């Protein structure tokens, strides 16, 4: 059927903007007795009026179906402004979100949640495991436990995308791998670390991902130090499909900075609000653009107080890749629960003390945050404030 | 093993007028010798540059290789631009191509097969068959009784598709049906019956197949109407695949139109040129938009001059259905002998008097004309020049 970017409750077509032309959700909605609203409030905060300001609204379990390519993994984005639409109060609205039999979404507030980001608008985004079927089928179920709820959507993207997905080394053990191949992922966090925004018009495979500034996520006192690839820097990816990240994200980082023996007495540290008890991959995107030799920058990397590389393995990004300008990527999975950090994933980099490295640094280029499915489900709770 | 666009000849990744992305084709180049050219002209009537204004050009044979699920249907499709190569003359071009144990092409002329057509670049289409393999090997190898033959490829698509076939109905005989679930299938042509051209971007299954508006292939005197569904009517699939065929093919449809004594007195009538030796199966989609119950729209069909459905037996397209709305394709099976048929398909169809039905009417939403393979080939002869 091909990708599609439906603007829920619209009866035209409609651009964003960032480029992105959106058409009407009706063709794709197997069920009647919706109800379709404009918000009556524009919030000063959202980009564009498209999707957000048209809402379809259900009061009985509704199915979307999407003509898709079986054999195919698929990208897809939820779309919600939780606003007022004339007769409704937000705060009612509970509901599920299930696409070909994964659950994605369950007693899901998107006013809860929009209140403890303090953020107007909610993207959720999801990659989908092929399932083998020509049609998506993307049911929304009002809650059966409150007689007063809806469910609402403003968005709905599918956009097929490549197996970009593969093995994931386990954090805290030696040796073990995981594969990823077939899951279904969330994506929680997706960073251009040390770098400006990046607009999906800007994206890599045409995936319309946005990629953010990864400041507001750090933990540690030090900031770091920023660095900025050198004027048409050339991003060599070899066999690297251009689809895992557009060259931007590796012509900057972020790093501990230039002294050594301050960058030896401590972590550079990013923390994340998760949900509790699902298994994590940390995608962490590096590319060497200032050296161009081994064991000269080489440095441990630990998620949630675990081993990630450190020892006799540390990570080194030439190391890795054999030259500057190369980028690369590497996947840590951990599974996060009431021992492990609670509701947090906490990303520490320090250098290493194995090999005598010509510098005492560290370094980062991107960074991706996906949640695995556990039973085909990814659905959390609601956060609190 | 993910589907390709493979754009021969390149070094960059291109992107089409339809948005199609296309890679370059040598990781998966096996054996021979080629070098990459650039045509020396753009046609005007090109939608794009990519992926027909590069070509990789094989002067003794060479072998692809590419990574596939042996236990599924592929889509092959071949595309070709006749133009001077490297200073070659196109008119020396003919050569074999064969997948896997499948010749699809044998002695071909894209430069003689674009001049009888009026076209200046071909896309051939294949549907093959489980191979039980997890290699595609597409093999091209020059003529060896021309001496400067040479081949040329311009891009090479490779496409997982679902099992969308299975038997038709042999036309001029009863329960007579030919299996096609596991025949090898040339597409011969594809048409959204009574609508606007459909690209391969808007297709159903993510297939990318063109649905070409059907006009130039009416013969009859009359045109007949073409009709459209209401804004906002929905096309209700039930358990029919969607990957049959895009909503948008069941939207629109051609009938004779609304006078019953003129629609009597006349067939509407489409005319194909296919190559002869060859059984082809015609699958013919329809959906009614506008009536809404058995015995309103009851028409006799007739396939080179065959019973398809007539006498007691006439299309009803609620009939079939059961509910204005629902989709629906039927498969015709027909041998084109060398001598009777004559390198030419004709479908027709006129209302039936049978039943005394409400309308004298008949409609058409979408067509698609396949070649079944014969002793694991699907080559034909090359076009006469005019
Ligand atoms: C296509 O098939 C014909 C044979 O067709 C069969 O035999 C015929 C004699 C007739 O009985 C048909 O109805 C049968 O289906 C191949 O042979 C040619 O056939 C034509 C007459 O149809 C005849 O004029 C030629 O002399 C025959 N040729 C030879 C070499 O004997 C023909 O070669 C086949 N073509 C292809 C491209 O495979
Ligand atoms: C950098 O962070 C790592 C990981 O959090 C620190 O190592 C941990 O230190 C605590 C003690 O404070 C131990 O309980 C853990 O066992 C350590 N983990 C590992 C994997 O060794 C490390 O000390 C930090 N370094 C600095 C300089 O702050
Ligand atoms: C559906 O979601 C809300 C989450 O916001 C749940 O209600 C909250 O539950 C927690 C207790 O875990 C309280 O701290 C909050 O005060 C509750 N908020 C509100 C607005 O009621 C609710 O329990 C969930 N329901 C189900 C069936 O899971
Ligand atoms: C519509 O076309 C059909 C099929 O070509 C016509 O039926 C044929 O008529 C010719 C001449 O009368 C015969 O040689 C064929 O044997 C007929 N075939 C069949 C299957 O009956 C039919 O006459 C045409 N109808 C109209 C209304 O013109
Ligand atoms: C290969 O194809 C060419 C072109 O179709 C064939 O040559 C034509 O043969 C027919 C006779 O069947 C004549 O009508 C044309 O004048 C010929 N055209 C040209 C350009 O020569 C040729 O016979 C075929 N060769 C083989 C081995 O099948
Ligand atoms: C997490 O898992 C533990 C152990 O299975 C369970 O006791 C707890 O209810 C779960 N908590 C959440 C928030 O899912
Ligand atoms: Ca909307
Ligand atoms: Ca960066
Ligand atoms: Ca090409
Ligand atoms: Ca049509």
């Amino acid at each position: 059927g091909q990708d599609l970017a439906l603007s829920c409750g619209t009866s035209e077509a409609s651009a964003d903007q960032d480029k992105k032309k959106w058409e009407p959700d009706t063709k794709f909605l197997k069920t009647g007795n919706s109800i379709h609203a404009t918000a009556t409030y524009q919030d000063p905060s959202l980009l564009s009026t498209v999707p957000y300001m048209t809402a379809r609204i259900f009061t009985a379990p509704a199915t979307y179906e999407i003509p898709i390519k079986g054999d195919k993994r698929h990208l897809l984005r939820l779309y919600f402004y939780p606003s007022t639409y004339t007769g409704l109060n937000i705060s009612n609205s509970y509901f599920t979100v299930e696409a070909n039999d994964v659950t994605l979404l369950s007693n899901f507030s998107a006013a809860i949640t929009c209140q403890a980001l303090t953020q107007a608008y909610l993207v959720k985004e999801y990659s989908l495991a092929p399932t083998d079927k020509d049609v998506l089928s993307i049911k929304f179920t009002p809650s059966d436990k409150y007689r007063d709820a809806f469910a609402f959507i403003n968005g709905i993207e599918v956009i097929q995308m490549p197996e970009l997905f593969d093995t994931a080394a386990l954090v805290g053990f030696t040796d073990q791998t995981m594969d990823a191949k077939t899951a279904n992922l969330q994506s929680m966090f997706r960073l251009n670390v040390g770098g400006q925004d990046i607009p999906g018009s800007q994206d890599s495979g045409g995936l319309t991902r946005t990629w953010y500034n990864d400041a507001p996520y750090i933990f540690s006192a030090g900031l770091g130090v920023t660095l900025q690839a050198s004027n048409n820097f050339r991003i060599n990816y070899q066999n690297m499909p251009v689809s895992i990240a557009p060259a931007d994200i590796y012509k900057t980082a972020r790093s501990q900075g230039p002294n050594g023996d301050i960058n030896l007495k401590s972590n550079l540290t990013w923390m994340f609000q998760i949900d509790k008890n699902f298994t994590y991959i940390l995608r962490l995107h590096f590319c060497e653009f200032q050296l161009s030799k081994i064991n000269q920058k080489v440095f441990n990397i630990y998620i949630n107080n675990r081993t990630a590389q450190a020892d006799t393995t540390p990570a080194d990004i030439i190391g890795w890749t054999g030259e500057k300008g190369i980028p690369m990527y590497k996947d840590y999975a951990i599974y996060v629960d009431a021992n492990n950090g609670g509701e947090e994933i906490t990303l520490q980099m320090t250098p290493s003390t194995f090999g005598q490295p010509e510098y005492y640094d560290s370094s980062l280029n991107g960074l991706e945050i996906f949640k695995m499915d556990t039973m085909k489900n990814l659905a959390g709770p609601n956060p609190e404030p």
